[PDB]
């Protein structure tokens, strides 16, 4: 009886402690994720081509629409095992914690995402994504990032504009994770490898055939 109550005591402390760290995510309101869709270069992922949405997708989350905002094998994975935030978890650190990192902010950041994925589908979440992640260059929207680096637009029913291509959509997927350093107006032999790997993953996953892989690879290498 000497081992269950300090086996209690550390189990009930533990839990206080997630508890309490549940009432500090309590808020951060999810709410406030709709602001989002104000920017004068907000596009839902709905609007944009499936190879451009899958850019992102295999490269940052590529069970996005399977799990509940916790990617298991990715954060077992992310235990340090040779990462590992689901796309969920990325749109709650980059709308509220744009400042912090710490263990504790990292638990509280769960309990919001399970909030985002009750309250927000899929697409919503996505497209919360894709509209407030930094490409560079002050760009915080895909759009807004297809616009300045390449004067192409990601919205496929768009006509003033010429579309997006497959090897662009790679590089902004690419650029979102990378080193600071990865300069997509002069892109380092690092960050060539980083995007072929991002195409390779688009092709494995079945987000683009061959032809266009191949053409994207080779328009990567003039
Ligand atoms: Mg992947
Ligand atoms: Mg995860």
């Amino acid at each position: 009886r000497i081992l269950l109550k300090i086996l209690l005591t550390i189990l009930i402390i533990i839990a206080l402690f997630i508890g309490i760290m549940y009432f500090l995510s309590t808020r951060d309101n999810v709410d406030e994720l709709r602001k989002i869709e104000n920017k004068s270069s907000f596009v839902s992922a709905d609007n944009m081509p499936e190879y451009v949405k899958g850019a992102f997708i295999s490269m940052e989350d590529e069970r996005f629409y399977n799990h509940h905002g916790f990617d298991l094998k990715g954060t077992t994975r992310a235990l340090f095992s040779t990462g590992g935030s689901t796309i969920t978890q990325q749109v709650v650190k980059n709308y509220f914690y744009d400042n912090d990192r710490s263990f504790t902010r990292k638990v509280k950041e769960l309990f919001v995402a399970h909030r985002v994925e009750k309250q927000y589908n899929k697409n919503e979440i996505l497209s919360f994504y894709l509209n407030n992640i930094y490409f560079g260059d002050n760009q915080y929207t895909l759009e807004g990032a297809a616009n300045h680096y390449f004067g192409t637009t990601v919205n496929k029913n768009s006509t003033t504009m010429s579309h997006i291509t497959v090897l662009q959509s790679a590089i902004l997927a690419s650029k979102v994770n990378a080193p600071s350093v990865y300069n997509i107006n002069n892109m380092s032999e690092n960050f060539t490898q980083r995007v072929s790997t991002n195409l390779e993953k688009m092709k494995q996953q079945n987000y683009i055939n061959e032809t266009q892989y191949q053409q994207a690879m080779s328009q990567l290498n003039r």
